[PDB]
């Protein structure tokens, strides 16, 4: 499902991209 990056508000039409993009701003693993 399309979500937006909590953080900025960035919307993506893949999910797991997205994921990926938000865990941006919280930090590297
Ligand atoms: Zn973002």
């Amino acid at each position: 499902k399309p979500c937006q990056c909590v953080m900025c508000g960035k919307a993506f039409t893949q999910a797991s991209s997205l994921i990926a993009h938000v865990r941006q701003h919280t930090g590297e693993k």
